[PDB]
């Protein structure tokens, strides 16, 4: 917009700049399109919001959030379009999509031991960054990540919670939680923080090493929290290096206060990747 305005907002883009397209993963994501930035023929991501919702401020306030951070594995904004409807919010595109998904449909051969590791390794990083940030994600899990080219990974956040047809998020309270990648502190006392995170990397590394498996397999949600009060586990998956399940225990660990920091735990990763 106008430089010498006194609401200059660098981010905001024209509108007209980009070809929308049709919907993203055909619907998967809600009112997400795959769009074409002209002026650069790229391909890019654009979320917009329903006709007229009642989620403005919401969807505001995400488009805020995303001006605050960057970094080589978090989905990159590209610009926003928050001066009048429909509001849009442009990240990059990635080629080969989320990674639950790629994990379930990739060529085992290529996406070897040594990738699944890599793959670890740069999510580790981009909640590190989070952490440093100050910032809590609330909903990590491979379903929120992206896949680019040469094995990329990058962290996102869908907003998934109403978009889900599954039996993934459960209803409470008029809001609707991911109970399988649920730190038990967040169960209970709808306590969110950092340390949930790290709880949720865990199951994550778990979807991760059995390339893309529901967690806790066949355990109904109901009696989820019971067990792991009762100090149950999901056991080390088939091929999973001990190093990294050692890993995955401590971040499923009852004390919040007792699991490592993302500083810590992308640390270990290098030092393993290497
Ligand atoms: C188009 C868009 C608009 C917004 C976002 N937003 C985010 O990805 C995101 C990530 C982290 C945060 C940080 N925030 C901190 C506070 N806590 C509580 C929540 C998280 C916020 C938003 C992504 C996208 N990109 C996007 N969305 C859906 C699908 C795809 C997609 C699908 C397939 C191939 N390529 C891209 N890409
Ligand atoms: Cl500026
Ligand atoms: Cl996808
Ligand atoms: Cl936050
Ligand atoms: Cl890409």
């Amino acid at each position: 917009m106008d430089p010498s305005s006194p609401n200059y907002d660098k981010w905001e883009m024209e509108r007209t700049d980009i070809t929308m397209k049709h919907k993203l993963g055909g619907g998967q994501y809600g009112e997400v399109y795959e769009g074409v930035w002209k002026k650069y023929s790229l391909t890019v991501a654009v979320k917009t919001l329903k006709e007229d919702t009642m989620e403005v401020e919401e969807f505001l306030k995400e488009a805020a959030v995303m001006k605050e951070i960057k970094h080589p594995n978090l989905v990159q904004l590209l610009g926003v379009c928050t001066r009048e409807p429909p509001f849009y919010i442009i990240t990059e595109f990635m080629t080969y999509g989320n990674l639950l998904d790629y994990l379930r449909e990739c060529n085992r051969q290529e996406v070897s031991a040594v990738v699944l590791l890599y793959m670890a390794t740069q999510i580790s990083s981009a909640m590190e960054y989070l952490e440093k940030k100050n910032f809590i994600h609330r909903d990590l899990a491979a379903r929120n990540c992206l896949v680019g080219e040469n094995h990329l990974v990058k962290v996102a956040d869908f907003g998934l919670s109403r978009l889900m047809t599954g039996d993934t998020y459960t209803a409470h309270a008029g809001a609707k939680f991911p109970i399988k990648w649920t730190a038990p502190e967040s169960l209970a006392y709808n306590k969110f923080s950092i340390k949930s995170d790290v709880w949720a990397f865990g199951v994550l590394l778990w979807e991760i090493a059995t390339y893309g498996m529901s967690p806790y397999p066949g355990i109904d949600l109901s009696q989820v929290y019971e067990l792991l009060e009762k100090d149950y586990r999901m056991e080390r998956p088939e091929g999973c290096p001990e190093k990294v399940y050692e890993l995955m225990r401590a971040c499923w660990q009852w004390n919040p206060s007792d699991r490592p920091s993302f500083a810590e735990i992308h640390q270990a990763f290098e030092t393993m990747f290497q």
